[PDB]
């Protein structure tokens, strides 16, 4: 429901983006070419003109799965078997060149590149595709490792998972929900900056709360970390309301903030929630998703040079469609930045 | 929904009768707190407790009259340093604390503070429970409680919150006290939370929460797996499992589909957290977004009934907390008699 | 002896006469303290300060009449939460402390406490100095001072004591604040102690104390040797030496006979200690054992004049402390005029 | 004052008599030390010990003749590597040290050093005690003693000093060995200190010193509070208390007024320190500026009588130390008589 | 020496003839490895094992025909995911690892990897041993072995190498697995090495290596000294000694002359190293610049026979490794039957 | 092998002949060492050095005559405390060490030790080099050298050994001094070793050794990879590479076959080790079992020529070390020639 208004606006922005670009739709690689949930989601995704899907796998292995489920319009969609691809040898040498001083010999560089996750990441890095969506079948750290060492982070960026909580008026952004165990104050500032750019993309004023178990205490440990993170972010972005350390209800509820901490620079409630450690971010978004009545979409991987998202291992068919939509949007956004 | 609260009110009444009809004496240090006084208006209607307010009687009565709350006339009001037992209370605090850096003059100043006086009242049986912390931060409110009442043997002070869903309630712990509990401490927190769930006639099913599903890797995955193992040792009759993610823990479908080897079936109703950031942020986010009622936090592990309100609380929040403080006071008074 | 304190009292009078007969206003948070009130009887005759007592005017007068001390009939008495500036002080403390875990209601309770009200009075110029801590432990008395008045730039809060010998006085530091100062902190403590000694027209000679004589081994010998080196670079005109034992430091014959290469001749009169255990135990043992007067401790490194009495103090100790707090208030009020 | 010292001198005399009139054989590794020789002049009149001087006989005798001390002209003189027991001593040290990085040639060189030969003489019963360290730093003097004589079981090596006041004496420890004793070690130091006090017929009253009064806060307050608890369980008949400040410990009026719950009444006469900086600085400052005699340091916890003089000692101090070393040798020679 | 290897080959034949002529079933995960196939040409004439190659059948067959190795035309070839036991193996691996972050689908991919399938074949008795790692790094080849076969009681996985000199052979351990073994672990490594030496009818004489000779100083000297002590208590019939330098260890004349108290006479033939850098570099340097043949490494401490070749191995190395893998497989079959 | 040393002997003769007819004065602290004296018989025949033996002249002479070494009846013999420069040497050591815990009496006693006297002779130009340590452990022999002669600018003290194979020679470092050098220190060791290889007109090719091949993992793999990077930036003309395994380092085929991206080709001839266990064990193992001549260790990084023999050395070992000590002394006298 609230997804459906939010995702439909996102789907429209993908269409506005393809149009005024000749009608080019982003090429997205799916390493799990035989995944039932990926293929069923792709039925929706070509119907809706979101992307050209490129599936990885043994072609007949893939096609006979499609006809078993008989979802018709994946009729002609691209299928690539990594080690049969003409660029396989060039991909192997590039991964070897990247990793030969990280304990990776030519044979394992060959074995890694035959794995669809590495092949997909190299395809995106080398411009054979605009994005990838992986991790339907494997755990997050394994799915994200090929992405970080092949595609990597942009300058001063930090890889950080991000989730949207979709409310009646507003949405909230939560980060970092998937990658960093215990980010420093500097890293928390960088995660907040990345989260704010995403909020701005939707034409919304980002209002950033650095979360703690404390309200404006600044005591040793995380209160001080989250207080310092707010300060660093404010110096790197003096136009944004950024505040901390504060408790979560203090952060989201504007009447709580005004009544208890009127000196605070964050008014109107936070829509960006930065967490102090992975336990808190990862448990929070999952508890909201399971017991709250709010739809949470994501996680989405911020901080990487090209568009690449890891599906949470628990996702539904609706999740995958949402994730591809935002992978397409990100690929289009990255493709316009790259020219100017 | 309010059904869980109405059942608790009914139990408080069921408890009074079969004890002559006496109601637990609940002392409130913040005698002039607007939210506390508004909550008690509701709570005297329901015959939950005999409230004792602390403060200067005239200052308290003028506040009650300013708010136009007629039902609090004649409610007991006590000024700590004018009470007959003050000096005896000062002497007991001094004896508890004179080797913790507290001289007699400092013991006198502390006992004139309503939070210490209330905690001493509960400790000495002059009251059956206390509710504080509407106006001061949690650490300041809980220090007199821990220094005066203390924890029972093998207990650990740990805040606990109820999440009330349509079918079902969850308990969250530890939401207020321990920064980074060890595996041994998380196990003790689980047992404490499990006993509370049992009190309501529900089978406790305990999950040790992590950002990981059954990895046992270094750090909190290993800690929460070890916590589950220790918990299983001391109570082999309970479903206790970890390390696992929160959606795995509460959703019986995710568990059976992805981790069928797990000893926890049917979804967890006890969620033990690995550190204070995760526990504290979670219940406040659940409370603010999503439409589930969250009650608490309640201080477990302490020798007598004493609960600290979150500073962000509403008036209904306070009413809920007093109802369960009265239940806890009635239960602890049965234990104290058996002993 | 009596010469040093009487010379100090005279220096307060020279400063007062040179400012139109003004006396420094000194706040005493412990307005009902028996030892504070008895000490003030001595000090009101000598016209060293205008005392301001904090408390409920009646219980303070009730106690003055119990102790049957007539020259305090006219002493000013202030109840913090009744004072006209109370709410502005509360707002000021709230503003400085609202991101240090202090809400407005807690700022109100702290400012009603005499110790915080005294520190704010000194900070805000309603008084020139304060003296506290006869009745509470040192950490509790000094916290409002450090949180409200604070340290001057690059300064460090450090307790200092004078040991009064027939010839000479010694200065001991840091006797009260820092558990385990670094080499950098020990040099800064030496610098603060050195300026106090110069104020009395004495040449400072600084020893960085250890359990070792010029070994420079790992742990405190190396720390005190590095502290001496840091201090010498920040003050190349002063004799500063370490690491050395306490008898080596104070006895010039031991130094010359055993360590002739040393840059410290004639015996040290500034003794900087390696940790709080050694400083605090030393001045207290000296004070109790052997007959040297020990005065202090005096809180150095802070922006305005504020000293905390040791809880074990006598009535004469308080008298000595008020005298030197008055001199400090006068000195800081001359610096502020620039 | 000196009443305490001749009381000890007389106790040595009553001890030699009723035993055969023999005097304890005390070896001095520093046979050519000016301060040692001048001190021994005083001590042979008083018939305190047979000194055995170590060194080359000719070198030692010309020093005695240079200083014009006629009364040392038939003191025994021993050259380690010429002594009949040298080779057997080398091999006992070699067998003990051959897995601690010491080959046979190095055992020969160590045993030719007077400090090691003296420790071996005392260990092997060729002498009753030793006194060393007038000329070298304490750690170098005490290493042969600890490696050769060692500690008795559950003992800990700890320096101890007597502070002699008009009415009473104080005992201070650990003044020389342990940098940062644990609570367990501090309790053991207290037990050793208490028995030394009992030898003089005095009731030991033990204070564990800190910069805090009965706070138990983290770090040394908790350590010294725990040390008192361990000590009280190991000797429930003694007043042992802590953590407390030094003036609290020694002054009975301060203790009673501020801390009446304390189990220590009448003032402490045994002061156990939390670290070596505080102990070492304290006894040295008292000795130099306090106006009481300080004797020691004396090495406790070791199987036989062996004491290391402080490098800063006077001739007079060396005399005091030898007297109590003689008493200790006599006491240990009665215990060995099992 | 090829003299030593030929004795091993004959011992395999004696073991086979004494078990009905059965030869050990040895799995090779690297079924297409050129060096492995070339080695197997040699190993099928010596009748050492029945080889089982893992891989897809024509890839393995196409490779055999490419290299034109006629004797491997009928060697068994197994494609893991087509094997009838595959799903049973997955369920067993899943049950072992499902609380180590391995879901069922991941257990499926792992079991399709030949290294895991080979390890599970050995674990479940479908083969008697395995040889892997010609093509992948050591830690990747050994992880499936450690996770699947595991270590026996109180065992520790540790690589062991034979250095074959004219007179004697030396054993080196741990050459591949443990970065920084504790004294407890180093003693276990010695015990494991000693049993292997006994198997060849030789008396093991064990040296715990260090950069120090019988010093026992902090760090590695103390570690190797305690390791010698632990091993001696766990095996009082063996000469075990340390800490010592490598030339001291191997040269009996150096031992006799410089450390005659040592319990090791005749030179050590078991050399235990203090960390992985020293063990790994030593055996590789001996192999390259000495003129002694070095065989191994062989994985000790594990429940069944599984050896990982060093990636740098030659074809002769693999032949040497399979011979001793065959011997170990035959030995482990007698233990399993008794 | 005999070629490399004879070439070294001849280069000594050309440098001396180019320098009048003088040969370096080499002082030997161990004047009665049997192995030192037997080696000196060989070396004065070879007209390598002007030897100075330290000790009591009669004790040394009867050792020489007892062993019947006729060519030594005219070698210089010096008793340190009888030498004219003794007291000036004591004063120079006192100045160097008086803030490191060494009093004047300790400086006199240390300077009577031949190891300290020899080091002071080399420092003060009374000799051109020294050779010590045949009879005492390495750390005791090298301490006087480091405390007296010291390290040159940005240098690090590091032991170095030559391994002589038929084709070439390898250099190993640091074999004697640093327990666990940082990445920065390993680079400095590489630079020092590289200069020594250059001195013989050979191209230095440097391997930073690990138990890993180009992994860069945490611990020594990352340390040796970073060390190679630091060394390459300070010396961009040299092949410097790591982290790598030892067989990878020396064998150029293994390198080319398995790691062709590597910048070190033709095999390493400079091997820098990650820790003292690995360097020290490797050179001693090679020396005993590798059937290669190993020369050293030689002390690099020090201002003047001073080498410590390993205690396990042979007579031929000593002869080799003295030859290269002479070459080093001659070379250091051309550098001082600016």
């Amino acid at each position: 429901s609230h997804s459906k208004v939010f995702i439909r606006s996102a789907i429209n922005r993908v269409h506005q983006n393809s149009a005024a670009n000749g009608g080019e739709l982003p090429r997205i690689v799916f390493p799990e070419g035989t995944s039932t949930k990926v293929l069923k989601a792709l039925a929706t995704l070509v119907e809706e003109k979101i992307c050209q899907p490129i599936l990885l796998g043994y072609p007949e292995r893939v096609k006979e799965k499609i006809k078993a489920l008989d979802i018709p319009l994946l009729n002609d969609v691209s299928i690539v078997h990594p080690s049969s691809h003409p660029k396989y040898f060039s991909f192997v040498e590039k991964l070897y060149s990247l990793a030969q001083r990280k304990g990776i010999n030519l044979g394992e560089a060959e074995r890694l590149m035959a794995d669809p996750n590495y092949f997909a990441a190299m395809m995106v890095n080398q411009g054979e595709a605009d994005g990838m969506v992986s991790g339907s079948s494997i755990n997050y750290a394994d799915a994200v490792r090929p992405i970080l060492q092949t595609i990597g982070v942009y300058k001063e960026g930090i890889p950080a998972g991000l989730n949207f909580v979709l409310l009646e008026d507003k949405f909230l952004v939560l980060a970092d929900t998937t990658v960093n165990l215990n980010p420093t104050a500097e890293q928390c500032a960088q995660i907040a900056l990345q989260a704010a750019k995403i909020v701005e993309y939707f034409g919304i004023e980002p209002r950033v709360a650095m979360l703690s178990y404390s309200n404006f205490s600044g005591a040793e440990g995380t209160p001080r970390k989250m207080k310092k993170a707010a300060e660093i972010a404010r110096s790197l972005r003096p136009d944004l309301m950024i505040e901390g350390d504060m408790q979560a209800d203090t952060a989201v509820n504007p009447e709580i903030m005004e009544r208890l901490f009127p000196f605070s620079g964050l008014k109107g409630g936070a829509n960006v929630l930065v967490f102090p450690n992975l336990e808190s971010s990862n448990i929070a978004y999952k508890l909201i998703q399971q017991i709250g009545k709010a739809e949470v979409i994501g996680p989405f991987l911020t901080g990487v040079r090209r568009s690449a998202n890891v599906l949470q291992r628990t996702t539904t068919v609706d999740g995958i469609v949402n994730s591809v939509v935002f992978t397409a949007l990100e690929a289009q956004y990255i493709k316009e930045v790259l020219k100017s």
